């Protein structure tokens, strides 16, 4: 049995919604907030980390293109392999590709491993979310409709599984029946529901949100 609803800024494992500006460090964040959330249960601290670290550091050796794009999955990986990742304060984000900066003395996370959730499995999603933390996904955000989203639940009926966004899956509930999941973005406070989407939970996979589903572990 599963709560009917959870949200994870109430337990204090969610950090400030961040701007990722021009740069498309949308995975970036993504990443991240799934890890803060880990390091809170595991630490007490609720600490932002380096989303730039991810940009500059964990780049064509992990598939990744800094403001051009990369995947959440490698970007945990990075993190296993480097040993660490940044403080956000130690390395500020800056919304744009950079040398690697990577320094050991302002570690403030590790992350020892990440799971991949099953494809398209919502159910599988909801217990993830229930049970081990905010879960990093992909949407499909590419219709004017997600831009213009300004409160309630989101569906689109163009939207597809062909995802291209990355966000981080906070929580889920419903609104007067309405099912959804409680999405944290990366476009500023002035975004949504100030920096937050709550996207349909439960109608086919919707834009594709448990199409790639993963989260790290410390
Ligand atoms: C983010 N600001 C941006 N998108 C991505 O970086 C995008 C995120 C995904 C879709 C990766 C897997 C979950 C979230 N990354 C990539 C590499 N996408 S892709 O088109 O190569 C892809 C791979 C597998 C499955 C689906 C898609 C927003 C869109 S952007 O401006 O084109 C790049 C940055």
């Amino acid at each position: 049995i599963l709560p009917d609803s959870v949200d994870w800024r109430e337990k204090g494992c969610v950090t400030e919604v961040k701007y990722q500006g021009s740069c498309g460090a949308c995975w970036a964040f993504s990443a991240v907030g799934a890890l803060e959330a880990q390091l809170k249960l595991k630490t007490g601290k609720l600490v932002s980390l380096s989303a730039q670290n991810l940009v500059d550091c964990s780049t064509e050796k992990y598939g990744n293109k800094g403001c051009n794009g990369g995947f959440m999955t490698t970007a945990f990986q990075y993190i296993i392999d480097n040993k660490g990742i940044d403080s956000d304060a130690s390395y500020p984000y800056k919304a744009m590709d950079q040398k690697c900066q990577y320094d050991s003395k302002y570690r403030a996370a590790t992350c020892s491993k990440y799971t991949e959730l099953p494809y398209g499995r919502e159910d599988v999603l909801k217990e993830a979310v229930a049970n081990k933390g905010p879960v990093s996904v992909g949407v499909d955000a590419r219709h004017p409709s997600f831009f213009l989203y300004r409160s309630g639940v989101y569906y689109e009926p163009s939207c597809t599984q062909n995802v291209n966004h990355g966000v981080l899956v906070v929580g889920y509930g419903d609104l007067n029946g309405k099912e959804y999941w409680l999405v944290k973005n990366s476009w500023g406070h002035n975004f949504g529901e100030e920096g937050y989407i709550r996207m349909a939970r439960n109608k086919g996979n919707h834009c594709g949100i448990a199409s790639f589903p993963s989260y790290p572990e410390i």
